[PDB]
């Protein structure tokens, strides 16, 4: 994971 998910959206 990254943020959430497998997503790099800023957190």
């Amino acid at each position: 994971v990254c943020c959430g998910y497998k997503l790099c959206h800023p957190c």
